[PDB]
């Protein structure tokens, strides 16, 4: 089996992508942010406190034929930008792009943090780390991918992230038609329960390239491209006026600026993030002071390729025995 679906930005900045994804008998469909660095599937639904929703489609269980309530299981999570979510769980039959897995976890969340709330556009995420990092208790859960693994062609999904644009994530094959030239395969290290690789190094604008070994993360729903504090600020060195702001939390820059490109090493290729990929806009509506894209990962505790990085390539999340990435130009 296969499934192919299209993901599309929430907003005029790409701060996250939505992708349809269908629940229950008969389908409800919710827009989910799928989130390759973190592992459960978590929805708004008709159990979620009344004042933590605000526009989200909901999920309603009683309203499934095919729901089931996983009795005595309970979920919670935090993120890496401090929002939060519980609940309880459901199995249901859940379908991305026309790929069915039957008793799936639904993860029914009873609170949502703020930022969830205040997200009106997102209904819920669907995680695509490794099972291994689900929260679920007392029995861990899988993913959607891992429950989908053995029936799919190959063992395999694509990520295809646009830029102010929509994508694709395709789950099952490998699209030859959507990437240029050819796809470089990296290790991946599971231990900490990400999609962990290496990046081999780093060039600036026009700049030479930097060989050094950069360990991180491929995570679709991290908005932003997160690296060392040493390659941060050679990267906006070469922005005049550019500069690390503690008030706003990250590297600003003047909105009049043309920003460099950022290249980063995939093995021996080379995958370039166009300078216009880095501007995320005013700190504030009106204001001249632009937020940059790039930022430093010191206290983070972990790089991250976020969507800045990951939507200048085509990118295989390879789930064979032995995980691997794959990037490709496009």
């Amino acid at each position: 089996s296969t499934g192919s679906a299209t993901t599309t930005p929430i907003d005029s900045l790409d701060d996250a992508y939505i992708t349809p994804v269908q629940i229950g008998t008969p389908a409800q469909t919710l827009n989910l942010d799928f989130d390759t660095g973190s592992s459960d599937l978590w929805v708004f639904s008709s159990e979620t406190t009344a004042s933590e929703v605000d526009g989200q489609t909901i999920y309603t269980p009683s309203k499934s034929t095919t729901a089931k309530l996983l009795s005595g299981a309970t979920w919670s999570i935090s993120y890496g930008d401090g929002s939060s979510s519980s609940g309880d769980v459901y199995t249901d039959t859940v379908s991305v792009g026309g790929l069915t897995v039957t008793g799936q976890a639904v993860e029914s969340a009873k609170k949502v943090s703020s930022s969830f709330t205040e997200d009106s556009t997102i209904d819920g995420l669907l995680g695509l780390a490794f099972s291994t990092l689900n929260t679920v208790s007392p029995t861990q859960q899988k993913t959607f991918f891992d429950n989908a693994k053995a029936s799919l062609d190959s063992p395999v999904f694509t990520a295809d992230l646009g830029y102010h644009a929509p994508g694709t994530y395709n789950f099952g094959f490998i699209d030859t038609t959507a990437y240029t030239g050819s796809i470089t395969y990296t290790a991946v290290s599971t231990k900490q329960g990400f999609w962990e690789w290496t990046s081999t190094g780093y060039a600036v604008g026009s700049g030479t390239f930097k060989s050094t070994s950069i360990d991180g993360i491929a995570d679709t729903g991290t908005t932003l491209l997160y690296l060392p504090a040493t390659v941060v600020s050679a990267y906006w060195a070469q922005v005049s006026g550019a500069k690390s702001s503690s008030s706003v939390g990250g590297y600003v820059f003047p909105c009049s600026a043309t920003l460099p490109s950022f290249t980063f090493g995939v093995g021996s290729a080379r995958i370039v993030i166009p300078g216009d990929y880095i501007d995320f806009g005013p700190i504030s509506t009106g204001s001249s002071s632009c937020f940059g894209g790039i930022q430093s990962s010191a206290g983070i505790g972990i790089n991250i390729f976020g969507d800045v990085a990951l939507k200048a390539a085509f990118v295989v999340f390879n789930g064979a025995t032995t995980p691997t990435l794959g990037f490709a130009s496009k």
